[PDB]
């Protein structure tokens, strides 16, 4: 009864936004999966299909980052991420639509799976959508220090440089998935769908912070459960809750969120970031030959892996409605040849 | 009324129809809008998803158990084929045709043949080039309904009369979304096949009276064959649906002066329609055919084909998995 859509819309008026996605993305079942399983009925929300590059949930992210560095004056764009990164992909991407070149710091966190992971892939697209790759620092490189350092020179040069986190996942992008949830209310809403649980993907942080931040800005009632790509649950929950607690600021919300609403499992990372686990694997070949859906085997696989095993582990029932969020990286299942040929 | 025949929902409609403000600012002729058919959202897309959506419907009334279909190594139809069957918990039994053999390890294993693959596509054989592939289909369904089997063979590209009807419905939806949003079309252009995009909106804007013309980019076949092709298919189209009259010659045009050296052979235009649009717009196109329909496109905006007063809308059919297909090409620039 004391839910409040339009609250969070009515605190990210104040803040710029561009279009650069196709949203609403579309809230639909997946019921060859839902009977396979033998569960609670899962619906998946496609921000895959966001219309950028091949889409993605960055994309959402960047239509705040890219409205505040428009805002700012900025020319140059500068972000990091893995070698195989979706971020990098789609703010170049983004960049160029708003006239803008990308200058880009590659890490290489994963150095398996041959020449494909490292030439084709976001890679490939990167280079085709003209992203200056300036250096592939080595794992565990302060990445955010040598943006910082690579800003602090092209200032010197004249340029007026916007620095973009890793993943996108400072407050103003945590925005872009406060925006979501209400865009997810609404269309649960219109469908007549009651949400028990939202799960997804989590990484960097923006994407489970600003779900968060919207649902809790709404007082809405529903469980959310990140799935952790790398990092352990205490970790990746104080990391949410700390991102969390600085979007509810910065959309001028009174108090606090509350620590209840951030919850992470990382019984799904396997080895580490970029290595899928058997259980990567088949759910993506589940998704892909049950329902014709691509995921991706950092990130979207995990997340349904994920949800694939809860459910078999019997913690939903069968009349519970449950959203999975496709958060996207088709692109990276070509970098990723050489492990499914096996 | 195409609600008369039956449809299924693949894809994400309607899609997008957006300017390209960079790209027209920089060919300084007509304004440039593209309408995203590479964003339908089955497996990441493409024209292919209006067919599938009333070729798997019109498959499901006939009581279809597995679907049968056939392209190239690289074909995004094959691709987008075993997707939409596997939400109706079909299989699909693939014939590939070696039309290309160049490009490597990467056009044989990446790109659509990993989606397929991984989308649990059958692939039965990979035909030498000339294959009658349509005959070989035969063949294998009359195997097939031997052993108890109703199959449902789709033509190459989905273009029989029954997935023209996608693109009919495309026309439709591009009159409703240019009339609300108050935009004048003077003239549509898109990558044209195995003809049934173009048969679907030839027939769409005729039967409707839109006065709009259409242009067709071959990306394999010349002028005068492609043209005899598509009006066929249109007509047939035409026929299908029961609209009066019959349809006029005039309105199949096809230029094939962008075809280069033959099907999935990109030439240096191509390439540079593809960069000009992932560096102005961010927009993907390939190297087969979306990128040379928009290299015929940038092309003829350079010859004064067009006045800068003119909006061209521009359907990106989509393609860009099979950018990975082509990684090869790609790294020798």
């Amino acid at each position: 009864g004391g839910q409040q859509m339009g609250r969070g819309s009515m605190h990210l008026a104040r803040f710029p936004r561009l279009s650069l996605g196709h949203f609403p993305t579309p809230l639909e079942v997946l019921p060859n999966l839902s009977a396979y399983l033998g569960g609670p009925t899962i619906y998946i929300k496609r921000d895959d299909a966001t219309g950028l590059a091949t889409g993605g949930n960055k994309t959402r992210k960047l239509e705040f980052l890219l409205a505040d560095a428009q805002q700012q004056g900025a020319d140059v764009i500068i972000t990091q991420g893995a070698t195989q990164s979706n971020h990098v992909r789609q703010t170049i991407a983004a960049a160029a639509k708003l006239g803008l070149k990308t200058k880009v710091l590659l890490e290489k966190r994963v150095e398996d799976y041959g020449e494909d992971y490292q030439r084709s892939g976001n890679v490939l697209l990167d280079n085709l959508l003209g992203g200056d790759i300036i250096d592939h620092l080595p794992a565990g490189t302060d990445m955010q220090q040598a943006m910082e350092t690579l800003a602090e020179s092209l200032r010197k040069e004249g340029f007026k440089p916007y620095v973009i986190p890793g993943g996108g996942s400072s407050p103003v992008g945590a925005l872009g998935y406060v925006a979501c949830a209400e865009e997810l209310l609404f269309q649960s809403s219109q469908q007549r769908l009651r949400i028990d649980h939202i799960v997804h993907a989590t990484g960097s942080t923006g994407t489970q912070a600003g779900l968060v931040t919207g649902l809790a800005a709404t007082h809405s009632q529903i469980p959310l459960l990140g799935i952790s790509v790398r990092a352990p649950k205490a970790k990746q929950e104080e990391n949410v809750y700390a991102l969390a607690q600085r979007t509810w600021q910065l959309l001028g919300i009174p108090g606090e969120l509350p620590r209840s609403a951030v919850r992470v499992n990382s019984d799904y990372v396997g080895k580490g970031y970029g290595i899928p686990t058997e259980g990567t694997l088949e759910a993506l070949r589940l998704l892909a030959q049950l329902e014709g859906i691509l995921l991706d085997p950092v990130y979207s696989g995990k997340g349904m892996a994920g949800l694939i095993d809860l459910i078999r582990q019997g913690h939903f029932r069968a009349d519970e409605n449950i959203v999975f969020i496709h958060t996207g990286g088709s692109a990276g299942l070509f970098g990723y040849r050489q492990l499914f040929e096996q």
